[PDB]
């Protein structure tokens, strides 16, 4: 509005242009810029002797890497960076946390920004950092900073975050909220797409831990520690056997069972789905009837979830007999007049495999049990239908389950 930059005691000063900067509503940044008085409030975090000057002045920068990718920049090419690395190391506690506060912001920002951050060789001040004296606000602080370490698309490379592995094994045994939820977050991000990361996250011991955060009561640290299980059985089998060696199966069907919030419920079957690729164990747990439930009364998003359940665990012969029995045609034959043409397919991979069961116990004088019971729930002509379909992979899908099992 009418501010004088007497920044050339100035602290009074720098505290006005962080606090106009810290406004919720058209932060005034550009202009800050404009006046181009940053690279004397960078000269200010390089004073360890005036640390209220020196906290007023990270905070002015923190406020400035929040928002937009540029104006974020302009915070790299100033040198703020590798200033706020040996700010870890600072005396004082106040200029400690403000300084995991705004290497946050930063890497949070990009990849690229994420990628510079660690390039400087932030993660081992950012870890010791994590010990007993450390308190609740700082606790928070660090553990968020480092899951925007870890955090965006492409990934950082896994060996620069590995070393988190150990930490993040410890900060799980908290029982702060919001230090569960970032850690999760965290291991989430450590987890995906690739069975050596998969590896490493297994060895650290985080395991165990992630499966008693299955029944806790908060889905902020419920779904990301649901998320980095669903990443662990992603990978080969012996990973995989790790989840199940762990009592996971009873959490994962109270999920199902009790009514969990619509996105968990989808997050829970996307998981099983991973499994059956091992069958016999999700058969012993008794998810099958669950999973049926789920796919007939359970709204599109976790039934499309549910359906892949299903359908792997086919693809995966006395076990296709139990899920025959929990009345899982009816569910997947409905399905077949489905929108969605993914699901559709699925369903026909399904029906095959169990229509292959048909024929294969039919031949030990009788009929095909199960191609009985798809007419009988009304199968038969949907498959029927699916030659007048658009689709010519689904005609070519449907057709040759007809040529083979109804001659």
């Amino acid at each position: 509005p009418a501010m004088v930059a007497g920044i050339w005691s100035q602290l009074e000063a720098t505290n006005l242009l962080r606090k106009l900067l810290s406004i919720e509503q058209n932060p005034p940044i550009n202009e800050v810029v404009q006046s181009g008085v940053v690279p004397r409030v960078v000269k200010f975090l390089s004073r360890d002797d005036f640390p209220k000057l020196q906290f007023e002045a990270a905070w002015a920068l923190t406020n400035i890497a929040s928002g937009t990718s540029e104006n974020t920049n302009v915070i790299i090419e100033s040198g703020a960076v590798p200033i706020f690395i040996q700010l870890l190391s600072s005396a004082s506690e106040d200029v400690r946390e403000q300084a995991v506060w705004a290497l946050g912001n930063v890497a949070g920002d990009s990849p690229k920004c994420r990628d510079l951050v660690l390039s400087y060789g932030a993660m081992t001040p950012l870890l010791s950092q994590f010990n007993e004296n450390t308190k609740l606000s700082m606790l928070r602080n660090a553990t968020w900073t480092l899951s925007n370490f870890c955090r965006g698309k492409p990934p950082p490379a896994f060996e620069q975050t590995q070393p988190a592995l150990p930490v993040l094994e410890r900060l799980v045994q908290s029982m702060d909220e919001e230090v569960l939820t970032d850690a999760c977050w965290a291991l989430s991000y450590l987890s995906d797409n690739s069975n050596d990361k998969i590896q490493a996250v297994i060895e650290a011991g985080v395991v165990p831990r992630l499966i008693q955060l299955l029944g806790h009561s908060s889905p902020s640290v419920l779904i990301p520690a649901l998320r980095t299980i669903g990443n662990i059985v992603t990978g080969d089998d012996l990973q995989t056997q790790m989840v199940l060696d762990q009592q996971a199966l009873p959490c994962l069907l109270n999920l199902l069972k009790n009514n969990y919030k619509k996105s968990i419920k989808k997050e829970a079957c996307w998981t099983i789905s991973n499994i059956t690729a091992q069958i016999q164990a999700v058969i012993d747990a008794g998810i099958i009837q669950s999973l049926v439930w789920v796919l007939q009364s359970a709204e599109f998003e976790v039934k499309k979830e549910a359906a892949w359940g299903i359908s792997n665990a086919t693809s995966g012969h006395d076990q296709i007999k139990f899920m025959v029995s929990q009345g899982c045609i009816k569910p997947l034959c409905d399905l077949l007049t489905c929108p969605d043409l993914k699901v559709v397919t699925v369903c026909l991979e399904a029906l095959e495999n169990i229509l292959v069961v048909g024929e294969a116990e039919k031949n030990l004088g009788e009929d095909n049990l199960y191609a009985q019971m798809i007419d009988e729930a009304e199968g038969l002509e949907k498959i029927e239908n699916l030659q007048s379909h658009d689709n010519n992979d689904i005609y070519d899908k449907a057709v040759k389950i007809l040529e083979t099992f109804w001659t």
